[PDB]
């Protein structure tokens, strides 16, 4: 309840930038919150948020342990936090010493042969997570790329109903040059006349509640493609942003949330909570 915009937020601080949306959720910036205030008003509801992260065959030795130990020293610090990862190898995922109020938990998943299918099954597996127990551990959760790490504090600035990643590489653009899923004959099919952003999948939360919807709309939608024998050309983000238009996000973070330097650091990138480290293909503007 008690929590108006008016009460952490000030757009005014960044006036070159997009800090509100024509729905009226606010878009995060260096600069724009008040973190002192939300750590008060979070934790005296004692709070806690979880987050998913899946490491599977090479990616494991490759980026679980930079992204836990990295995320162990900047994700909601003063916060309880619980880190679910999902690996198809326990005996060669990292153990890593965690600080005050960080805990976690492993699960053994079935690895997919295809890096396209691996990259979607996250949706239904994240799915059947918090149904199964998500749901009763946590008031927020976020989902991961593995592939990234936290270079400064992600606190609870970035909590909402359903929080949007703005991607890095398009966030200027506009609308037509977004690289939604153009096939009408797919589920993720965004029309060239329609779109709000380009929502990065690497990185998008909320209640555990939406959670739960987008990956279960996200699933569906992969299904029915799969069904027609076509595949989404950005795969599970393609389905994100489908499912992103149809019902906005109450929440999005800025580029600075999840930047990718190789686009360099212009003026706008004020402060970089989180960078992409190598990856598959996310969509860049790249060859
Ligand atoms: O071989 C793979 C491919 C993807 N992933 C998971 O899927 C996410 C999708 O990112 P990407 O491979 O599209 O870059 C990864 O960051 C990671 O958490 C793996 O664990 N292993
Ligand atoms: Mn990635």
């Amino acid at each position: 309840s008690k929590l108006k915009l008016s009460d952490w937020f000030n757009p005014f601080k960044r006036p070159e930038v997009v800090t509100m949306t024509k729905w009226k959720a606010p878009v995060v910036w260096e600069g724009t919150y008040n973190r002192a205030v939300l750590d008060n008003y979070y934790a005296k509801q004692k709070i806690t948020v979880g987050l998913t992260v899946f490491a599977v065959g090479r990616y494991i030795e490759h980026y679980l342990e930079e992204f836990l130990t990295s995320a162990n020293k900047h994700f909601m610090v003063g916060h309880p936090v619980i880190f679910y990862i999902m690996v198809d190898d326990v005996s060669r995922m990292p153990l890593i010493e965690l600080g005050p109020l960080r805990s976690f938990k492993v699960f053994k998943i079935k690895p997919e042969k295809r890096w396209q299918d691996i990259s979607m099954m996250r949706m239904k597996t994240i799915g059947e997570h918090i149904v199964a127990h998500i749901q009763h551990e946590v008031d927020f959760l976020f989902c991961m790329d593995v592939d990234q790490v936290f270079q400064d504090k992600f606190g609870v600035e970035t909590l909402g109903e359903s929080v949007a990643q703005l991607q890095a590489w398009w966030y200027k653009a506009d609308p037509n040059d977004f690289t939604y899923e153009r096939r009408k004959e797919s589920a993720a099919y965004i029309p060239f006349g329609e779109g709000d952003f380009y929502y990065h999948a690497a990185i998008f939360g909320g209640t555990p509640t939406q959670v739960l919807n987008i990956t279960q709309e996200c699933f569906k939608g992969i299904l029915k493609d799969k069904k027609n024998d076509i595949e989404a050309q950005w795969h599970d983000e393609s389905h994100l942003n489908k499912y992103f238009l149809l019902n906005k996000p109450t929440k999005i973070l800025s580029p600075e949330y999840c930047w990718d330097y190789h686009i360099g650091l212009p003026a706008d990138i004020k402060l970089v909570k989180m960078s992409w480290q190598t990856k598959e293909y996310n969509v860049v503007r790249n060859n």
